[PDB]
């Protein structure tokens, strides 16, 4: 189960730049990442609901999914504690000086598929899958995160409130662009994966980093996708077909993550590893 943590369990903190994200040295359980979602007056009205939600998110246990280690539910001070990921996010690793070989990239892809197929299996629909939500360890292994709290309703409300003393649309499925009421599905995440797949090979953010505008939104809704020819490095035929299939306008035409795994695992083993 979830650990109810005290600020006294930590030796000290190293605050950095949404939300106060401090690196924290725990007394016995090691190095950890902490997010102080709220600081201010007491709000005993939501403590039971916040604790229920953290217990819910704490039930998510997989090798390729970020582990929620604990919570700090103190008077007027709320915090979420996750594990430490040394190499930061997927975009940071791709935009680095050092090139990441095809074998590593192909492993990264397989690990994303696995983590997403686990989440979907537990009924979790990500809604915000993007390179910033994919964290990397020192050994280039990845874990899927929900850093923007899109799957925490109670804790997302704390982060954005009056009493507190404190994104990109390129990966968004077109059924959600200019349609905030449609309920997201497993196929909404499959679309996001397709653009993550592109970004892994282009080593950059899509659509020339043009501010999300009505012109761009309408173009993606019409059928516009990131420029495949903007990929300079070697990208196998199979991976270009996969991304083109996953970013299909019709959600019903996109595969499932267990479906993607069944075809991608043999391809990685025989051709990429
Ligand atoms: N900045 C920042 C930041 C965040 C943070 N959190 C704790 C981990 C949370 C988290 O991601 N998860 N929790 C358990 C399963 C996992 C999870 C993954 C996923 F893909 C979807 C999902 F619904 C839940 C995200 C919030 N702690 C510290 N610092």
């Amino acid at each position: 189960n979830v650990i109810k943590m005290k600020s006294s369990d930590f030796l000290e903190s190293a605050e950095l730049d949404f939300g106060k994200v401090s690196l924290a040295f725990h007394r016995t359980q090691g190095l950890m990442i902490m997010k102080t979602v709220y600081k201010g007056p007491n709000c005993i009205e939501h403590n039971e609901a916040l604790l229920e939600e953290a217990k819910m998110m704490n039930r998510l246990r997989h090798s390729r999914v970020v582990k929620l280690l604990g919570v700090i539910i103190e008077e007027g001070k709320y915090s979420l504690v996750m594990e430490y990921m040394e190499k930061g996010n997927l975009m940071h690793v791709l935009k680095a000086e050092m090139s990441t070989p095809l074998s590593v990239k192909g492993r990264i892809i397989l690990e994303i598929i696995e983590g997403m197929a686990y989440l979907h299996g537990k009924g979790v629909i990500h809604k915000d899958l993007k390179p910033e939500n994919i964290l990397v360890d020192n050994d280039f292994h990845i874990k899927i995160a929900d850093l923007g709290l899109a799957s925490f309703k109670m804790w997302s409300k704390l982060n954005n409130e009056e009493h507190n003393e404190l994104g990109t649309l390129y990966y968004m499925a077109p059924e959600h662009l200019n349609d905030v009421n449609a309920k997201p599905t497993e196929k909404s995440d499959v679309y996001s994966f397709a653009v993550v797949l592109w970004a892994i090979f282009a080593n950059k953010e899509p659509y020339e980093n043009a501010i999300a505008e009505q012109q761009l939104i309408m173009a993606i809704k019409s059928g516009n996708r990131p420029d495949v020819d903007d990929i300079t490095e070697y990208c196998p035929r199979e991976i270009i077909s996969l991304m083109k299939l996953c970013w299909e306008a019709n959600p019903e035409a996109r595969p499932t993550f267990p479906g993607i795994e069944e075809k991608f695992r043999p391809f990685y083993l025989s051709q990429l590893e």
